[PDB]
């Protein structure tokens, strides 16, 4: 429990080798999660909270734009109007007296809010009806939780509406899909692959599902990071929710809805993290840069330390938030690792040589590059080198995942591709009986977590396909590109 040794050590299990210890100090140790009496529920701490906040004012200031209002409906639902549509858990005494009819806590508001709908949809006047909640859900299941992307209880959005014809919904699930794009390349640097979703892994009240797809290239497995449902009148039907057209005749709405969770959290610490801790893009951290003083003597005290305090007024009168870590019970080399693990994504160093040539040291997380700069353009090289360090961590993890898809044409060369911890891009005759064969099959030759491949998505970028291109499994003719892939 001594600082100087817990300091140094920093994260003890290397990201390509000890994937899964690795992940669990860099969440502890940089203070975003805590654990819980509850199997499979965790604390979201400050710096955790804070990340939800970021993407949550940007998710906010766009759905707006789509006229998309927020809104709160209760956290239970009865068993009558649930089961009106099995792993819910079920709220069934207060105190020491049983309820005569179970409570359950919500897994999504479908239920909740479609059966209020009718209420408010009487004609065209009343469409389209957008909105959106900021809730928790709970689903006890008891497979193996994992710190944000698997737990029983999670922090989500849940976007519900409902619209007077068929292609206004579709382009609104579309329009959704690329803010859920946004939301992971312009503020977590992530990289995902829009596409839809198979047949077979689609949600069972939707027409079709589109979905933003994610890779974990160092254990090999995809994972789901948004989604974005067209429900067409499947939830009109089951809730009666009618109404009157422009010509007087009653109608079904179509409907969608749409989710994103913490799993972008944890999907973003998964991408960026390296070997020294946490390393937060510049936009889901709350200081962007951390100034540190150095000492050579104990003269040059007094200025380096009123000198730190210029720089961070410099870049706090430009709405730069910062921290200047004048703690005099540690060395400079502590702070270094004790921010860099905390992924802070600038360091600025200033020293008596620095002070002598009035500049200072600026030092990037993401690659530990360094430069001398004069201390008048500390703000511009600041702000410029924020937005680098943004673009480099999405290119390189683009790269990552560009190159973890294997396009295929056969099955024979599919078993090489998954045991490289990659996913394949195979042409596919996208009939709903070969989803499970392929499953069964994948996992046969595979020799804690499953072996099988699934259909992970179709996606929207479809490479070229040579009409007479086979599917890779059947033989029968192919019809798109799929990419098949591990999961959770
Ligand atoms: O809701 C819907 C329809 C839509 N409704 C409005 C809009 C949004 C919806 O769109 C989706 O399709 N969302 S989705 O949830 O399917 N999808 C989103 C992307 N994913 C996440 O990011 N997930 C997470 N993020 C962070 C942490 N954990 C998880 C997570 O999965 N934990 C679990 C796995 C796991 C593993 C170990 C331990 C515990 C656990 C719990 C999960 C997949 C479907 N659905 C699902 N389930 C139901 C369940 C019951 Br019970 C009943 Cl009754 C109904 C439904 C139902 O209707």
């Amino acid at each position: 429990d001594n600082a100087i040794a817990s300091n140094i050590l920093g994260i003890t299990s290397k990201k390509i080798e000890n994937f899964s210890d690795w992940y669990t100090q860099v969440i502890v140790k940089s203070e975003l999660i805590e654990y819980y009496d509850i199997s499979g529920c965790y604390i979201l701490r400050p710096a955790a909270y804070y990340i939800w906040e970021c993407v949550q004012a940007f998710f906010n200031k766009e759905i707006k734009k789509l006229n998309v209002e927020n809104s709160y409906f209760p956290l239970f639902v009865t068993k009558n109007k649930l089961e009106k549509e099995p792993e819910v858990a079920w709220v069934t005494k207060y105190g020491d007296s049983n309820l005569p009819e179970e409570i359950a806590i919500r897994p999504t508001s479908e239920t909740i809010m479609y059966s209020v709908f009718p209420k408010w949809i009487r004609s065209y006047r009343d469409l389209p009806l957008k909105l959106n909640q900021w809730n928790t859900v709970v689903r006890w299941e008891f497979k193996q939780p994992t710190p944000f992307i698997r737990t029983r209880e999670f922090l989500w959005q849940e976007g519900h509406t409902a619209h007077k014809n068929e292609e206004e919904a579709v382009k609104l699930v579309f329009d959704i899909l690329d803010l859920y794009r946004r939301w992971y390349e312009e503020y977590l640097a992530v990289p995902i692959i829009k596409g839809i979703k198979s047949e077979g892994e689609k949600f069972g009240g939707a027409n079709f599902t589109s979905t933003a797809e994610a890779f974990i290239s160092e254990n090999g497995r995809a994972i789901q990071a948004a989604t974005s449902h067209y429900l067409g009148t499947n939830f009109a039907k089951m809730f009666k929710i009618e109404f009157e057209d422009e010509n007087e005749v009653k109608q079904y709405v179509h409907q969608t809805s749409w989710g994103c969770t913490t799993r972008s959290i944890g999907i973003m610490i998964m991408t960026h993290g390296d070997d020294k801790g946490l390393v937060l893009p510049p936009n889901v951290s709350k200081y962007k840069v951390v100034i540190v003083p150095i000492f050579y003597k104990t003269t040059d005290e007094n200025a380096i330390h009123s000198y730190c305090k210029d720089i961070e007024k410099i870049l706090k009168n430009a709405q730069i938030n910062c921290v200047y870590d004048d703690r005099a019970s540690y060395s400079p080399g502590y702070k270094f690792n004790h921010w860099e693990l905390r992924g802070i994504p600038i360091r600025i160093e200033v020293g008596p040589k620095d002070l002598q040539n009035n500049s200072c040291v600026i030092v990037r997380r993401d690659n530990n590059e360094k430069c001398n700069v004069k201390k008048e353009s500390v703000l511009l090289e600041t702000q410029q080198m924020l937005v680098d360090i943004h673009k480099n961590l999405f290119l390189k993890a683009k790269k990552k995942l560009d190159d973890s898809i294997v396009q295929v044409t056969s099955f024979s060369e599919v078993m090489n591709a998954l045991n490289k911890k990659k996913m394949v891009l195979a042409p596919w005759c996208e009939d709903i009986a070969t989803e499970e064969e392929i499953k069964k099959e994948t996992q046969r030759l595979s020799l804690t977590l499953s072996g099988a491949m699934k259909p992970l998505c179709i996606p929207l970028d479809q490479p070229p396909m040579p009409p007479n291109m086979k599917c890779f499994w059947s033989g029968k003719p192919a019809k798109r590109w799929c990419l098949f892939g591990r999961s959770y």
